């Protein structure tokens, strides 16, 4: 600690940086005005990466309206790269995610960081010594109201591909399910009861429909982020940012993320309670909602063995009960409902901070960013979670299951073509009064023979 | 009163009374609310029109004998002509088994007004049977969906109107004060100016981007079902029934109906429910910041940040004027949050999918059209006695662009 | 449509008011203004019995002070007499439930009607000519500022005795059955996964058991409500309501509910509303938490007839298909499932009223209110629903909940004392082989008589 | 890193645990079993030490009854005690806050770290060096049922605990501000709109008067978790814990805690669902509430330089505004709001956690855990926060404090008991008319004088 160091001044004096750290002054002081969590700006899904390309989009548009140097410009489209490959200067944003201000302090940040990069580059000293200022050049032509949203915008929008990837790796993982108990006799249970003949193999493709309308859904309500902002303004009108520079920009965003962004609803509003993300969100949490119940299916339908619905079963990962052989707790189910009821009470978050918008401003943004970004994540692994660990183990009892299907009184219904309607009710009272079976009252009433009985119940 | 046969003995129902022993029954059961299907929302309206469309179907296809399959339509006339003999639906908001109760109660209303529009003794007269006829190749875990999405469908069409009409205020605002100075605020800090007249439109603006979502995800109720599942796949409606069921769903209600994607789960938990009450939250959201703003900016008289004066509805300080509370940006405030808490029932509801069917379909269902209600009426309430009636202060808006402490930013040159 | 009425004038000019009507200028105006819902100040769980009291107790310390005429306070009270009993003359509150101005619509409503009450009772033809002054006499020493919470917080309190009893109705309800299935054997399960063998008798002590501590939370929560403020804050400690009056009015308003009520510690805040309510609705959405977890295992243990968990009978009331019994829906449950998830969904509702709290005030008071009485009032029937017309004609059905214990895969764990521990872990292991049951594996290898086997199991 | 390792069995098979891990196959399984989060059992508000506190307490019993062997028992207890002497053996627990197995994966993390701690003390190898073991000695007469739970209530009832002294730490720095801005008037507004004048000082305490009730509450409701139910049920009642062991082993809690440790008031249920915890983060719901509220009201109070109310005015923490000036941001008013945003967000989470709840045993515990912690955590630092760098030196423009309370027509009022009622409403016309305040009102139209105008408006 204070070691080797670096003094770099602001409007608020003078302050030595930790030499090294790529982090200017800004960054140095919101290191220590906010202390809440942890977790600080360190990313999975983008965000860094996020800001770094709204730079480069921002840096290569700059230099071709020539609103500032080519010379200092393709030193900072460079020193993005340096950020972008393999990140040759990342995490370098020690900013807690908790953090006031909309994100002046991470726009502030990604600047920096870039700032001495390009200077680097340019083989100059970094931090006293700024020929590549950040301010008059990483971030020209912009304000973080503009660039800090479209930055968490590609982010988030990138971020939920990679879950649409997971959604869909979990998805085969449903349909290898299905296609292997294609055939395999299951009772549906409408309100608990039960209720007309089905396959397990048709229960299993059920979960990957349904996550099939999930992608769907979540690919759709994130193309409100698409529509991003750089060289927008604070307040009314623009300052010059507005010029064929705005859209110019963007044009370059475009042209790195590789995402079909476009210049925003306008210019106007905007920042302003932009809840695209409690769409974005909303989507999320319904995922949440679905692979929940998908998971609350799975942890019932493989409930109690030797003594409930014992139609499949869920890998046995933990430790076996030996002397009390009754277990194999449903694991993997639980830990992403845990995860779901998580992603959903996120929602309630988000919610809180677009209700919290305030005039001409709605800081309440990084909130909403790593709320949203979490979300993103846990869900992630939730799914690749209960696909490799969970969905590929599951085999089902056959036996209980077609017994299943045997053992129910409405499988009468079959027969009523050909015993008379008016039979089959007494065959069914009788059965659910004896306690016997379709099969079995049939069989002691004399209406039918074993070949003639045993040539249907087969579902259709 | 008249007696009507059924499983669990023979309850009677009195003769007036256009709904069957099902209904009857239902209303001892559930017993929760004091408000039964009060739809202001369309609602049965929607549920009316599923039957109709089944109907028609149903002729088109030789289900049942065209006289009671007219006898149906009929019926269904009578109630939609002008919305008629609605009252019939007596069953809780809160109610069990997906809202078998909503489906059932439909059957036999338009099973009665189906009959006497022949001449037959009103309910237990079973010439025009309700369950064979007017439920004929439908089922609760598809009807009843159906009548929801389509009913949801017309309520926010009605709600995007009122929302456009509240557009208009801001619109109308943001022309008329156009020409004053203004300084803008984010985080409540002093950024560069604006017209006071611009802020408004962003009001406009911002519902207006409102709007395109609402609809944008109430599209998403177009991918309906009649004569589905209640299992994985689902019995024999599947022939011309379903698409023909839906293409005569589309010409009744008038909305572009469309067979669903497939046939496993739908009444087994709809995200699309979700979506649409979340679009219905997002609303909320920002109708709710739009008013915080309005009672920031017609805050406290001389000493307290006043741009806008409000439309005034009450009591003034006698002894010396000294305030005109916010009272109906505030009340947009309680609905908004109203809806927004809705946003979790509809959660809780949407999330307790037992194995191949959702039994809380209803309570998404109240959670739903209760704050399309309040919404749709929020809109106005604010329209007509509030926004239609703000008036600026020039001098004080001009005012802080003037003493505007960094004037500067432009005067650097 | 317009048929004669009385002619009434505010601040704001003049307007006409239905004659018949008691709820004089502000509350005609106040209907108007806000057209939100239907519901207006329709409150079953005693709302205006609150407000009537509030005012009914103020007046009698306005009279004891003698700040107003005993003659007119003693028709703000004679008048409260009335409007009270099984809730007479009190039937003109008729404001939207959503209403601004942070109460002084509900109770300006209040501060009319016992005037014109008290006008009728005074020979004197009420309206215009205000001998009661709604505000001059009713109103005395007051704000909404304090009164509305007050009639609030009162009335809420009162709300939730009603609450507890049909609460404990419910208990009563578990626990006669907790008496009836006590020898019946079920095999307890953790995680879903089988646990351990208890009596079907003990899970539903564990119902009421739970509702009992559920609804200590309750009437726990509740009394802190009873702290209340009545005339005083505005801004800080309070106007000049001071001296005797403040704590002496919220003790005779002690008299008057027959509630324990005490000013609160201090006086600079419940303005800004108070986390008394997120409190109180706390213990509600726990209640609805509790509740729900009930009918999902009432649901759980009738799942299925034959195919299901099958362990429980719901009492059938609703359908009947005669040639496929393999039905009977769990539909009573399932109707408290969704009175839960809307009171639970006013958690919400409350919450983001609480926090919209700004400076001294917090002006969202009535949409805790009402979201306040909707959770208390539509959650108390969801018990009377659940025990009437669900729990109190369960049956069980023994022969299987006990053949889930007889037949569970590891209940050798008794018998390994008699076959030997390491006997044990080989037969509760060819069970699994096998399907077989403990008995029959043992009974089958020899390790034990039938006789030293059937007598032993139970517990 | 991957370099060294030792080959440890379970009921599964056997996979090579680290030579510097104290963890078993078990940890190892159930590090790799659930994979959601980068948050594995860090634990920064306490948790970890709670549990090795409970797990000591239990041998503080085993030892004395005798389920394990004086030696043994002394080597765990003694195991504990080095956890514990600072939290020095707490990294070995990287499992995710995000389970199932309901904290099968926490409880047994904990019952290996003490048990290798502890023959290890002995003498003994790390690894299955079995003279101690985890289950049969560490975990007697325990399980996941009554340690996780108990145990978990005690880390976050000593956690809350750091909290109030968070949010008294901050109360202090608020009163500090009463005390400061005495003399400092001001306009008290309701509903926005100027209502009447009083001190800022009074404002910052009403701050307080808000901050101290929430820790009453916090204080009250953290008095539930201390219901604990080591040794206790398994499915309906008590396996075979139960005896002297259970009341004993929490009596031994309750002194290595310090905590006065009570059982259940039952034993039922409260494994399968404990309500205390949707009532403990429901009190942590509040807290963030008010105080966000508060938050709120700074960020309000200081607003926009002579464009903006501009009462009090708050640190300069980021570098400021070059060209034009004009700003002084609520940085830190801002993430305050921010984290009470999570807190309410987790408290849906513990809620939907609280409802999932399943027969005999709620498995959601973790989450509800996850979700706990994760509040107790960042409320605390908020506090700590706020009060650090930015409610510690916050200032007041006196004169526009002063210029609102003068401003504002409402100051007639007391000079109405003066001038007479008729005399006090021209004024307030005349500057209504004018544009003028109650002092120059009353001054040219001459009622009071200098001295008498002077002589009265500081309260
Ligand atoms: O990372 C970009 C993409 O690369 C492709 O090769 C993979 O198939 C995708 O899963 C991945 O999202
Ligand atoms: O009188 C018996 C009780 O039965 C319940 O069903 C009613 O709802 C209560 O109001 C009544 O007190």
């Amino acid at each position: 600690m204070s070691n080797n160091i670096r003094i770099e001044e602001d409007l608020l004096g003078t302050r030595e940086v930790p030499a090294d750290a790529y982090y200017g002054v800004h960054t140095l002081r919101a290191i220590e005005n906010f202390y809440i969590s942890n977790n600080k700006i360190s990313d999975i899904p983008e965000f860094v990466r996020g800001m770094v390309m709204v730079k480069k989009a921002a840096a290569m548009a700059n230099k071709e309206l020539q609103t500032i140097p080519k010379s200092v410009a393709n030193a900072i489209i460079a020193a993005c790269d340096e950020v972008l490959n393999n990140g040759k200067c990342m995490d370098q944003f020690p900013v807690d995610v908790y953090q006031g201000g909309a994100g002046t302090s991470v726009n502030m940040n990604t600047n920096e960081v870039l700032a001495n990069i390009g200077l680097e580059l340019m083989g100059h000293q970094k931090g006293e010594y700024q020929y590549l200022n950040p301010n008059d050049h990483v971030n020209k032509c912009q304000s973080t109201n503009d660039a800090y949203p479209t930055g968490f915008r590609i982010a988030v929008y990138s971020s939920l591909i990679k879950l649409v990837d997971a959604i869909n790796q979990l998805r085969e993982g449903f349909e290898r399910k299905a296609v292997e108990f294609q055939d395999i006799l299951k009772m549906g249970r409408t309100q608990l009861q039960d209720a007309v003949p089905m396959t397990l193999g048709q229960e299993f493709r059920a979960f990957s429909i349904l996550l099939k309308e999930e992608v769907k859904n979540i690919q759709r309500t994130a193309e409100l982020l698409l529509e991003v902002n750089l060289g927008a303004t604070a307040i009314g009108t623009g300052l010059n940012t507005p010029k064929e520079y705005s859209p110019l920009a963007v044009k370059k965003l475009a042209e790195v993320t590789g995402f079909p962004c476009v210049p925003a609803e306008d210019l106007i509003e905007a920042t302003s309670d932009c809840g695209a993300y409690v769409m974005v969100h909303g989507a999320l949490k319904r995922l949440a909602v679905k692979m929940s119940k998908i998971c609350n299916d799975l942890r019932l339908l493989s409930s109690g063995p030797r003594a409930g619905l014992n139609e499949i079963n869920l890998p046995e990962l933990q430790a076996g009960s030996s002397i009390m052989p009754a277990k194999v707790n449903p694991v993997v189910p639980e830990v992403v409902n845990q995860v779901c009821f998580k992603v959903i009470g996120n929602d309630t978050t988000v919610t809180m901070a677009a209700e919290a918008g305030q005039l001409q401003l709605n800081v309440m943004e990084p909130v909403i960013g790593q709320a949203m970004f979490e979300s993103v994540h846990i869900l992630t692994n939730a799914c690749y979670n209960l696909l490799e660990k969970c969905i590929n183990g599951i085999t089902a009892n056959k036996e209980v299951c077609e017994g299943y299907v045997y053992n129910s009184i409405g499988i009468v219904t079959y027969l009523n073509p050909f015993i008379g309607h008016h039979n089959g009710d007494i065959v069914g009272k009788i059965c659910a009064e004896t306690g016997k079976s379709v099969r079995e009252v049939v069989l002691e009433r004399g209406l039918l023979t074993e070949a003639e009985l045993d040539d249907i119940f087969s579902v259709q």
